[PDB]
């Protein structure tokens, strides 16, 4: 289950109404690695199968370690490849809800995304959860031009990349009940916030 591509793979006839957009930390495998699968499962028991389409960012986004040193904590290329994955859910899906999410680098890639985005399109994620969040400090633990109610930052005591370093400590590999509660229960949550049920 560590690789989904719903939105490629999916029927422009047949949008789901909630598309989910996540990148997996470094060396992780798949598109998801190993938080995604968690977060997709229960997206699915909530919107069902069809309600909802799972999008990993796969493509050029190839969670090398060594680019958590880079100007924004992840590659040029990397950032390209996810805002290339909003703006088809954009264009194939123009009424679907985005919610999106990132672990470590992909945080940063998420951030770094969601920062650079077109408005109107940065305006239909309606939630992101970002889990070991490498600019938790440097950010002040928002996400730029994304509001603080849409954002949701878990970040364990003990995780030195939440507190400026780049260090990975055993607190970084423990997001697994996280992922497994609290951050699909925050997206679930933000969706039906804004088109109801």
């Amino acid at each position: 289950r560590t690789t989904r591509d719903d939105l490629i793979n999916g029927n422009s006839a047949s949008c789901a109404d909630v598309i989910f957009i996540y990148a997996r930390g470094s060396t992780e495998a798949g598109n998801l690695g190993t938080l995604g699968p968690s977060i997709a499962s229960n997206l699915e028991s909530a919107f069902g199968k069809d309600g909802v389409w799972i999008q990993g960012v796969g493509g050029a986004y190839r969670a090398t370690l060594g680019d958590n040193a880079l100007p924004r904590g992840t590659s040029s290329a990397a950032i390209r490849e996810m805002l290339g994955l909003f703006q088809q859910a954009n264009t194939k899906c123009p009424d679907a809800t985005l919610i999106a999410g990132g672990y470590s680098q992909g945080a940063a890639l998420a951030a770094a995304s969601i920062e650079d985005l077109d408005s109107a399109i940065r305006d239909k994620i309606a939630g992101t959860v970002l889990f070991g969040y490498t600019k938790n400090l440097q950010n002040r633990g928002r996400i730029p031009n994304y509001p603080a109610d849409r954002t949701k930052v878990f970040c364990n005591t003990g995780d030195l990349v939440c507190t400026g370093s780049l260090i990975v400590a055993a607190p970084h590999l423990a997001y697994g009940p996280d992922a497994r509660g609290p951050a699909p229960e925050f997206l679930i949550e933000k969706v039906r916030a804004v088109r109801g049920s």
